[PDB]
């Protein structure tokens, strides 16, 4: 059991001590691509970078990378993309990254400005009438509709391969009030956005995997994959209390570095699935 297990972390306090355990045992890969220094325009933290195993590539001939992992969770069979908060730079990047893996969903974890600064570039329109052309991939955004709600908006996008002109339908999830400090209270609204990202079909593997970042695309981003794929597998194993989300947290850290940024991220990670699996169940 799982939920017992958080009031043994939550009276101890010891959420430090395990989350560090986490950083200790987690997957330790070579990331030669993102720190060649071409690529570091490319990249927002010097210290978040794909691995090189699991790294997104965009089809591109000069410059494959893009600052982003693949997170292959094979029992829970699904797929993330993380990627960071796309930069000026990348913006085009990212969404040939979209457009090159068949995604249908971006999950967007942050807003762009927080505690005063810029956490990820505007890379998706504001206004129907003002689309984003993204020269160097060669592709065109459209806002279609947008539907705002009190934690989360939702965003259909028109992007178009302008060098082919089919175009896609992309869900943008963004979930805009995450505080900018430490983790929400309750996991109530991190849930419904989850289920709504889920209810989309984004998640399914008919299409590419969903797109998740936050500015780095490793804290929240962490958390919004790692209850994803704890609740999935709470839901098909025949034992849901064995779902151990340490387990599943250091999994996911094989393919990305720094899943989860804090103890209380940790924390929160827990509280959403203890409560999500309730959620399921009726």
């Amino acid at each position: 059991e799982m939920e017992k297990e958080f009031e043994q972390i939550d009276k101890s306090g010891s959420w430090a001590a395990i989350y560090q355990d986490i950083r200790h045992e987690a997957s330790d890969f070579p990331s030669r691509v993102a720190k060649l220094p071409k690529n570091k325009n490319r990249n927002r933290y010097r210290d978040v970078s794909p691995f090189d195993h699991s790294r997104i590539k965009l089809h591109q001939e000069d410059n494959d990378y893009i600052n982003a992992s693949l997170i292959k969770m094979e029992e829970a069979q699904r797929s993330y993309i993380l990627t960071q908060g796309p930069l000026p730079n990348t913006v085009g990047h990212f969404w040939e990254m979209v457009w090159e893996q068949k995604s249908r969903g971006v999950v967007m974890l942050n807003r762009v400005m927080e505690k005063g600064s810029l956490k990820c570039a505007q890379y998706w329109p504001q206004k129907e009438e003002k689309e984003m052309i993204f020269e160097d991939t060669n592709l065109k955004l459209t806002l279609i509709s947008e539907d705002i709600k009190s934690y989360y908006t939702v965003r259909q996008l028109e992007l178009e391969n302008l060098t082919t002109q089919e175009t896609r339908e992309i869900l943008h999830f963004h979930y805009t009030t995450w505080p900018d400090f430490g983790v929400p209270e309750s996991p109530a609204s991190f849930l419904n956005f989850l289920f709504c990202v889920r209810e989309s079909g984004s998640l399914s593997p008919e299409h590419g995997p969903v797109v998740v970042h936050c500015s780095a695309g490793i804290g929240r981003s962490g958390t919004f994959c790692l209850a994803d794929t704890c609740l999935l597998l709470m839901d098909k194993r025949k034992d849901p209390s064995s779902v151990d989300i340490k387990k599943v947290l250091l999994e996911m850290r094989k393919f990305r570095m720094g899943l989860i940024q804090t103890a209380d991220q940790l924390r929160f990670s827990y509280l959403a699935v203890i409560e999500g699996a309730k959620f399921i169940m009726g």
